[PDB]
């Protein structure tokens, strides 16, 4: 009844499929992702029971030193569903087609319930990836004419990567009220081009819908790279990026209750 994946224990890359009619193709799944982590004293651990339904990750980790201070964050402990395109993980048992064209996807609302204890301060964001690829199955990483695409709805002490663009006013509900909220659009380049949407006013535990189109438009419409609705949307990740070329500590614990996403009848473009 109970999945469990620890880090260092499992290796320096835990990771697991949440498989949960056991069909041998999941419906989520979930990675420590310490990424950016060369050593630390202490443990991760990500529990998913598939009785009650909840996602707990609890972090003690201290004496941290970075694989290359220069990505600043440590890692991104998640969950994803559809194709990571970083590695041979998947998770394809959804309502949503991923991986799948820009062009060809509808919209769809995301809802997710969490809450979120980062411990001292730990700068970390609560941030919904997407990665947008060429090939339509990728597993061996990410060029520079492809994007990512993340979604912070919360965070603390960090900043997305490159420059401020703009604000916009996305449709959000937030604890079953639905509320215009302003996100600051921020774009890189770092390897491929990266386009973040940071909240203004992050909401830190509750559960949030947002409309995924919303993003992905404004994304497409600031891109530089060609051809961009021939892109596939691999996937979507919601985990917590975590960690600065200063922090040698970093505890940290999170719950997610429901992950749900719900296709419109429409195009995921507008
Ligand atoms: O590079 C950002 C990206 O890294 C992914 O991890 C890669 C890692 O960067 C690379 O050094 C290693 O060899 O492969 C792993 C993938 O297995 C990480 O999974 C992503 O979440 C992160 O966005
Ligand atoms: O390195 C990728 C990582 O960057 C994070 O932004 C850093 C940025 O790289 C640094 O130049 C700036 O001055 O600090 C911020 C953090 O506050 C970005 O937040 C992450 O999403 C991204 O993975
Ligand atoms: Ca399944
Ligand atoms: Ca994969």
């Amino acid at each position: 009844k109970v999945l469990k994946i620890r880090y260092p224990d499992d290796g320096e890359w835990p990771g697991a499929p949440i498989d949960k009619d056991g069909d041998g193709n999941p419906e989520f799944y979930i990675e420590i992702n310490l990424w950016n982590i060369l050593n630390a004293t202490g443990f991760a651990e990500m529990t998913y029971n598939l009785t009650s339904g909840v996602l707990h990750y609890v972090q003690q980790l201290d004496n941290i030193v970075l694989r290359d201070r220069s990505n600043w964050v440590h890692g991104y402990p998640e969950i994803f569903y559809g194709n990571k395109p970083w590695n041979a993980n998947y998770a394809t048992d959804g309502p949503i087609p991923l991986p799948s064209k820009v062009s060809n996807l509808t919209d769809f609302y995301l809802t997710i319930s969490y809450k979120l204890e980062p411990k001292n301060g730990l700068p970390i964001n609560f941030a919904i990836e997407s990665w947008l690829t060429r090939e339509a199955w990728r597993t061996t990483g990410i060029n520079s004419d492809e994007q990512a695409v993340m979604i912070w709805i919360y965070y603390d002490g960090l900043q997305p990567a490159g420059s401020k663009v703009k604000e916009i006013v996305v449709p959000i509900i937030v604890n079953g009220t639905p509320v215009n909220a302003t996100f600051e659009v921020w774009k890189a380049n770092i390897g491929w081009e990266y386009v973040a949407f940071r909240i203004k006013t992050p909401i830190k535990e509750g559960t949030v819908t947002i409309p995924y189109g919303a993003f992905i438009s404004v994304a497409a419409n600031i891109s530089s790279l060609p051809n961009y609705t021939e892109l596939y949307l691999e996937d979507v990740e919601i985990g917590t990026e975590f960690g600065t070329p200063s922090t040698t500590s970093a505890h940290l614990e999170w719950w997610i209750t429901n992950i749900t996403l719900t296709p419109l009848d429409r195009p995921l473009i507008s």
